[PDB]
């Protein structure tokens, strides 16, 4: 009821209907309506015809590029500002801040932000308040993982940006289909803006609206909302991505009993016909995509790809571990795919593909740095800012964290069951990082412990994936840093938990590293579809093989054990060198970050980990 006519904005909505939506769906979209003030609401229903003139309607606004070249294939320049995650602005707000991170010793935490719902309020008031005046509000509504999936929880994303109503289509499964599965039940409620309602007082960059000032990317678990304003890029637009799929579902999956990981899904086969998951925790630009998409070197052996992302797992029944990928597409980074890299991506990402800040090339076509593919005569590269661009100027042509966005069905190695709603059951799951030394190819965890253990202790260099920049080497345990959905103690020791469930077929734990350097600064392993070689191991050892030597820090492949057949000219001495030299340093600074971080919430069983691998490193 209402008294004038200032609560019903029914004669706002340009598609769909506030009558059909939900209860609890139209409260929060007239709600927000009103605090935001769109001048349409745009509810989505996910039809090859929204998509189309969505597109249209972008490519009329000068926000996307249609790429001739392809079938179907988009590129859109963002603001240099807007070009990321922003790892800086993003926050947890918990009455209590021990419910996010650890209280550290001395210093300032590095596993979450938190932020207090008084000053979130504060924030908050002096963002959305008339942020989308004379914009259109698109509805997404979308499903996180297949619908009627049992893991599988739907969120509404309310949003100013077609460019994220685009990517969303992709990423997810969007569309009124979602909305009748929903029913009444509970769902995520998203709110996104640019930040930058009409009449625009700042001018916009490369035609992409944004608020670099401002930005902030908030999540209130208690309440089931995310809340981010100011930026337009991927993790920060894409609510359903890193702060639905991971954070939020994070710490719904430590109330519920599973688990929300940065990890890849990968199928395997061999030769004799038996095939095994796995699932690889890797930071971001440190291999997940060239694995999870490997095209394999080995004959006889078959790679599929479930997910590159995120896995949400849980044990069944029957004591198996099941994951599944929530996303529908892949959001990787450009630079780097070739076809010698990464085939299997550039046969999907050649239609129904949305890129961003790649180059553009004079016929129509993509560019970015390590494409690895010579151009006809007369063809000209226009980079990412918008310019002339020759490959002789410092400026790269292809934005570093720049991106592509593909549904994952076009993948030709997709798994036959990464839409089966009950999960593949992972038999093991790798940790790994950037580490230019010290860190053995790979090597096997002594027990579960000791693989929480690892994961919780790996360490990586900086890359192009948050704001961090230089060559520094940085903690980020279970690749999970910037993602954790609550206090990082609570989350080791959820792990060490799964070792008490019945009959619960713990899957092995593998530490890889593609990254070691020798003297000069070359790489000692060639990686990619030679990885497949480090895999033929894994696959052995879960099957109960007589291949690892025992070593301080964990199982290693023994002499001859991993096929090296094809190369001969690998560094096999300083590929596996463990030097008690640099273990006893990497021992205290895994101690002093774990005392200082996690502090009084550390599980005991983590420290006699910590304490078993210092002594055996000091009995060199
Ligand atoms: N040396 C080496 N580099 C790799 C390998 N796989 C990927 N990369 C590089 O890492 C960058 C990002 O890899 P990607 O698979 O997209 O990482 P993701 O963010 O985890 O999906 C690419 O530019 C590649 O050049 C590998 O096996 N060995
Ligand atoms: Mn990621
Ligand atoms: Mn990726
Ligand atoms: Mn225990």
């Amino acid at each position: 009821p209402q008294l004038h006519n200032g609560l019903d904005f029914s004669a706002k909505v340009i598609q769909g209907s506030l009558d059909s939506l939900p209860q609890e769906v139209r409260k929060f979209v007239e709600g927000n309506a009103q605090l935001c003030q769109p001048e349409y609401i745009h509810i989505c229903d996910g039809s090859e015809e929204e998509y189309g003139r969505l597109l249209a309607h972008m490519q009329e606004e000068g926000v996307i590029r249609k790429l001739k070249k392809y079938d179907n294939c988009w590129l859109a320049l963002t603001d240099p500002r807007d070009v990321a995650r922003i790892e800086s602005k993003t926050v947890i707000i918990t009455q209590e801040q021990r419910d996010t991170v650890p209280i550290p010793k001395s210093g300032q935490s590095q596993l979450g932000r938190w932020m207090s719902e008084e000053d979130f309020e504060k924030a908050f008031n002096a963002r959305f308040p008339g942020c989308m005046k004379g914009r259109t509000m698109y509805v997404i509504p979308f499903s996180m993982g297949p619908l009627g999936s049992p893991l599988a929880k739907i969120g509404i994303e309310l949003t100013d940006s077609p460019y994220v109503v685009a990517s969303m289509r992709i990423m997810t499964r969007m569309g009124t289909s979602v909305l009748e599965a929903l029913g009444d039940g509970e769902f995520i409620k998203c709110l996104h803006s640019v930040g930058c309602p009409l009449p625009l007082k700042k001018p916009l960059v490369n035609n992409w609206a944004c608020n670099p000032e401002l930005t902030l990317i908030a999540h209130l678990p208690d309440r089931r909302e995310i809340i981010s304003f100011g930026s337009g890029y991927g993790g920060n637009s894409l609510l359903g991505k890193k702060c639905f799929a991971l954070r939020i579902a994070s710490r719904l999956a430590k109330e519920e009993g599973w688990l929300a990981e940065h990890m890849l899904i990968l199928g395997i086969t061999n030769p004799e016909g038996k095939k095994k998951y796995l699932a690889a925790a890797f930071p971001s630009a440190c291999g997940k995509t060239n694995l999870a998409m490997m095209n394999p070197t080995l004959p006889g052996w078959k790679v599929e790809c479930v997910g590159d992302d995120i896995a949400w797992m849980k044990f069944d029944a029957q004591g198996n571990l099941r994951a599944i990928n929530p996303e529908n597409g892949f959001f990787g980074v450009a630079p780097g795919t070739s076809v010698k890299t990464n085939p299997n991506a550039i046969k999907t990402i050649q239609k129904n593909t949305i890129f961003t800040n790649v180059a553009e090339t004079s016929d129509g076509g993509v560019y970015w740095e390590g494409i690895d593919e010579p151009l006809a005569p007369g063809v000209t590269i226009t980079s990412w800012k918008n310019k002339e661009w020759r490959p002789q100027d410092e400026e790269p042509c292809a934005h570093p964290n720049s991106r592509f966005c593909t549904p994952a069905s076009q993948c030709p190695i997709i798994d036959p069951a990464w839409e089966s709603p009950e999960g593949v059951p992972i038999e093991g799951i790798i940790f790994g990082g950037r580490r230019p030394a010290g860190v053995p190819l790979v090597y096997e965890a002594l027990s579960w412990q000791h693989g929480v253990f690892v994961g919780a202790a790996m360490r990586s260099e900086a890359t192009a994936a948050a704001e961090h920049k230089g060559k520094v080497i940085m903690h980020d345990p279970f690749a999970m840093r910037p993602f954790f959905g609550y206090n990082f103690g609570k989350y080791l020791a959820h792990w060490l938990s799964m070792a008490h469930r019945p009959a619960a077929k713990l899957p092995k734990i593998f530490h890889v590293n593609w990254f070691r350097k020798d003297k000069n600064g070359k790489f000692l392993w060639p990686g990619f579809g030679e990885n497949s070689r480090v895999l033929e191991w894994m696959f052995g050892r879960i099957e109960g093989e007589d291949s690892a030597k025992l070593t301080p820090i964990g199982y290693v492949p023994k002499e001859d054990a991993l096929n090296l057949k094809g190369l001969g000219d690998v560094n096999v001495e300083e590929l596996f060198g463990i030097s008690k030299e640099f273990w006893e340093k990497e021992v205290e600074e895994i101690d002093k970050y774990l005392e200082d971080q996690v502090n009084a919430d550390l599980p005991y069983e983590i420290e006699r980990e910590l304490r078993a691998l210092k002594q055996r490193i000091s009995q060199m």
